[PDB]
This record gives structure tokens, sequence and C-alpha cells, in this order.
């Protein structure tokens, strides 16, 4: 029976399910770790002890204990993103989509969630594999990984709760892929990670970190890069974290031993509402449990691994959307509100300047905001509105990522970038949000050539271009059909291209003109003051 496979650590059986008029196999909620509960939490994951007897793999796993977004209840905008399952720190599982009949060794692809490493499931709507397993013919697999305190508390030197655990745990799940992959028809050979936001940061440090690169393939960014602002801390600052979060439920702090076992006392919740509680500043776009420069996941810092070229050397493919910035300062900045224009006065302004690049002096907010105003024009509320929407966009998210893209192509295998700028018929969001962060999503899914989710034909055909060009890239380290064009960014040229339902444009230098200033002038002025 094709809903029945024998793994290394044991046979599972899946469930059929209906796609577009037709059906696929489905193996949901594979345990890939043992449960990181009790004294585990905090700790590295375990690898899986096999099992006797068949696995029910026929329904979605929980999700990880995670902050819930209440700011809109009952909008569906906000709610679509939230863990549709109960939570639970028993949570380390994964998910495959398989082609019928069962494929032999074809195109694997593996999913990596990424609300910025404190939130994100794998059962998401807009999650589910079986649109592109089945139109692509690949093997879809979504992993899962701990996300907050739980992910990612780190006081490096103890061996309790030494960091980076989340990463571990979707380390683990590749590694489980590598070795079991085979038995659902998937070439353990041709494995394409893939993600957005933390996603993304999570991939690009996977082809960083020396123990990850062997078990994948080739890599695909989805507005996230692995340098990003926000996708890490220094150990200090984690450590410094670790031990507010203590404070703030009055832990013991006489020592880390001390600190871990109180913290590891206290039920999911507790943690969850004090988490936001430890960030150093006021601040928009940033988290509070993230990667930490270890050592040993990072034997270095990040700009000196990319600068040595010390990194897994492969294909990539990666992109952003026009409006990374929108969905922060609607969650925080004074000014920005879910139903209203969001006009911003100059003062707005300026405080979400603030809030964008909190590590800033005054001079270094100066420069923000001079580079950001049209002088002739400073009180246009739409313009203020716009611009701040471009810092928090260039400075969280693509900059970071043409800088990455940058020192990577100088010695990849092969770079291809997107601009996606399509904003969808059927967005809930208001419209001064633009193409928001996160919704490429759902056309890399393929959830627009589902008839009852009322997208427009031509966003249809985006849907099957963007798949295509996803699987085909995964397949061969080319998005293009051989001999049926997206050119290759070259360090010489930089080309990239737009991805929306126009015909496609060839374009150069991504935001050139705004990176070169948050890449090479600002963190040049903040050292020199
Ligand atoms: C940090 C973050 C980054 C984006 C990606 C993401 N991914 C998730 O899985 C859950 C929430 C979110 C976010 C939170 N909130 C919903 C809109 C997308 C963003
Ligand atoms: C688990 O598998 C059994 C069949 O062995 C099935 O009846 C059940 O519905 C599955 N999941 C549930 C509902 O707990
Ligand atoms: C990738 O590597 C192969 C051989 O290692 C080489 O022939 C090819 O030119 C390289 N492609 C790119 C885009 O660098």
């Amino acid at each position: 029976s094709e809903l029945l496979v024998n793994t290394k650590s044991g046979k599972v059986m899946g469930t059929r399910v209906p796609v577009l008029s037709s059906h696929i196999s489905a193996f949901l909620g594979i345990p890939f770790a043992e449960p990181p509960v009790g004294n585990m939490r905090f700790r590295r994951p375990e690898p899986k002890k096999p099992w006797s007897g068949v696995w029910n793999a026929s329904t979605y796993p929980n999700n990880c204990q995670q902050y819930v977004d209440e700011q809109f209840p009952g909008f569906s905008g906000s709610e679509m993103w939230n863990p549709n399952r109960e939570m639970s720190e028993d949570c380390l599982y994964l998910n495959i989509w398989v082609p019928s009949p069962r494929p032999k060794s074809t195109t694997v692809m593996v999913w990596i969630y990424g609300g910025g490493f404190y939130s994100g499931s794998s059962t998401l709507d807009v999650y589910n594999g079986k649109y592109l397993a089945y139109t692509e013919e690949v093997v879809l697999v979504s992993l899962s990984y701990r996300v907050g305190a739980f992910g990612f508390l780190a006081l490096h030197g103890s061996q309790e709760a030494p960091g980076n655990v989340g990463l571990l745990d979707q380390r683990m799940a590749l590694q489980w892929v590598h070795d079991n992959i085979q038995f659902f028809g998937g070439d353990p050979k041709t494995v394409t990670i893939f993600g957005e936001s933390a996603g993304g940061a999570s991939v690009g440090m996977h082809i960083l970190s020396p123990g990850s690169r062997d078990l994948f393939r080739r890599a695909i960014l989805q507005s996230g890069s692995p340098n990003c602002p926000w996708a890490s801390v220094s150990v200090a600052e984690g450590r410094r974290r670790a031990v507010e979060l203590g404070r703030n439920l009055n832990c013991n702090l006489n020592s880390d031993e001390e600190l871990i076992h109180c913290l590891r006392e206290k039920k999911p919740q507790e943690l969850i509402d004090v988490e936001w509680n430890v960030l150093p500043f006021d601040s928009i776009f940033r988290f509070s449990f993230v990667p930490v420069i270890d050592g040993e996941f990072f034997p270095t810092s990040l700009e000196s691994m990319l600068n040595s070229g010390n990194f897994k050397k492969t294909q990539i493919l990666l992109g952003v959307n026009k409006d990374e910035g929108s969905f922060f300062l609607l969650y925080g900045a004074p000014g920005f509100s879910k139903d209203s224009e969001s006009k911003i006065s100059r003062e707005d302004f300026m405080s979400g300047v603030k809030l964008s690049v909190p590590h800033a002096n005054d001079l270094g907010l100066d420069a923000v905001t001079l580079q950001y105003t049209d002088w002739m024009d400073d009180n246009n509320g739409i313009k203020n509105r716009d611009g701040l929407d471009d810092i928090v966009g260039d400075h969280n998210v693509i900059c970071p990522l043409m800088h990455f893209v940058n020192k990577y192509t100088k010695f990849g295998n092969g770079t291809y970038l997107y601009f996606f700028n399509h904003r969808a018929s059927n967005l809930v969001w208001p419209e001064w949000m633009g193409v928001i962060h996160g919704y490429e999503i759902e056309f890399v899914f393929g959830l627009p050539l589902v008839k009852e989710l009322n997208y427009t034909a031509e966003e249809e055909a985006l849907s099957r271009r963007i798949m295509h060009y996803w699987a085909t890239f995964a397949k061969t380290g080319n998005p293009n059909e051989p001999h049926s064009k997206w050119p290759l960014f070259t360090t010489k040229e930089q080309k990239f291209i737009d991805l929306n339902t126009e015909p496609m444009k060839v374009h150069q230098r991504l935001r050139v003109q705004m990176c070169v200033f948050w890449n090479q002038f600002l963190p040049k002025l903040l050292n020199a003051t």
C-alpha cells in the first residue's frame, strides 16, 4: 500500500488527501526527535528512539509553544498565522506530501517557517504542501522547531541551555530527511531547503554552519538572510536576555544552574507572558530569543565567515517583497492603524526612525532621517508613511539580503534574485501596507490554484510560474526550463527579475542607492561615533 512506509525509525502509515480534483499521500506528524519536555527543555534535541508497530501519520501534530497574536481577534489577516492546532512542548514533528503514484527518486523540498524565531507552525493552511507536491511532482517536507525561549534561550558555557537548539531541531529534521526521504520516493541528494523571513535566515545559517552543510543540496531564501540585524545576538546579549527573563519570573539568579532549573519549573505560558520584556531597546522588528554567535554552530562572526567564503558552495535562489516593513510599523509604530490610511506626521516619522534603528546614536538617527525625507514636501503624510515603510524593509530585510547575496555570489555556484511586487486581489490588509512581508508565500505554495480562494486568472498563472521556478531550480539548480529567461545574478551585472502578473522585466542593482547607505555608510558612522 502506497500509504505505508517503513523508515529507519520504524513504520509509518499515511493518509490520502484530495488536491485539485485528484489525490496524493501525506504523512503528517512524523516525529524526528524525542519530546523536548521537562529536564530536556532548552537542551539540544535528542534523536527519536525507533518504534515498533505502525506510527499513525494521518493527522497534523501539535504546534510548538509560542506567543499568539491577539492584536486583531477574529481577523483572518492575522489569525492565518497563529497556531491552528493545540500548542505543546512535544512538537518536534515533520510533514511529507508525496505524489501518487509514489515517485522512485525525485526532487525534495524542505520548508522552514519564519515568525521571527518566536512563532510559526508547520500546519498553517498557507503552508499546505499538497499543491506544490502535486503540481510539480516533488516530495514536499515541512519541519518544525522550537521557537521563543524554548528554542533560543542562551547561557553560553552551560550545556543545559547552550542556545541555538531550535536550529539544532531543524538540523535533526534535515538529518532524518537525509536518512529516510528515499523511502518516500525522494532523492536525498537533491534536497532544497527553503524558508521565509526567520526561515530564510535559518536557510542561510545552515549554508554557513559546517555541521549542517552536508544535509542538503540547494537553498532558497525568501525575505530573510542570516546576517539580518534581528536574526542573531552575541553570547553576551543572549546571556543578558536569559538572566532578564529569569528576573521577570522571580528566579534565583545565583548561577546558570539555578536560573535554568527555575525556568524549567515554569509552565510554557509563563515564559511566553514575559518574553517581550527582555529586549534591550524600545524597537520594532526585534525579537527576544534568536540564534547566538557561539563559536560552535557558527565558528566565527557571520561577516568573517561570509568574507572568507567559509560556507556551503552551491546554487541559491532568493528575493524580497516590495513592502517588507509595513507589518512591523502597523504593530507598534505611533501613527499606523489597520483601518486608516496611516498618513504619518513628521513627528511620528521621527519616532518611527528611532524604533527602527534602536542601536543608533543621534547622529545615526539623523543620517537615516535625512536619507528618507523629501525635504521639499516633508509634511506630506503619505511620503512619511512610505519612507518609514522603506526604512524598515531596507534595514531589516533587503539591504542585509543584498549584502549576503553579493558576498555569497563571489564564491557560489549560481545565484537567482527576484523582487516580488504583486499585491493580491483578495488581500484583507489595508492598501497602505502594499506587498506585505510573508505574502509571496501563498503564491509559492500555490493557493491561487484553488477556485474558492478567489484569486484572478492572472494570479493563478503567477503562482504556477513561481512554483515551477522554485521546483525547477530545486531539481536543476536553475529556475529556467531547459530549451523553453530569469538571468543569473552576477557580481558584475547584478541582474534580477520582478515577479508579478505583468510581463517579466529584468533589472539591476536592487535598491543599491539605499543599501550602500545601510551596508557601508551607516555602520561606518556608528563605529566612528
Ligand atoms: C516575525 C514575523 C515574520 C513574518 C513570517 C511569519 N511566519 C509565521 O509562520 C508566523 C508569523 C509570521 C509573521 C511574524 N507575522 C504574520 C505575517 C508574517 C510575519
Ligand atoms: C489515527 O489512526 C487511526 C487508524 O489507525 C484513525 O482511526 C484515527 O482517526 C487517526 N487519528 C485520530 C483521529 O486520532
Ligand atoms: C558551477 O560549477 C561547475 C563545475 O564545478 C562549473 O562548470 C560551472 O560553471 C559553475 N557554475 C557557476 C554559475 O558558477
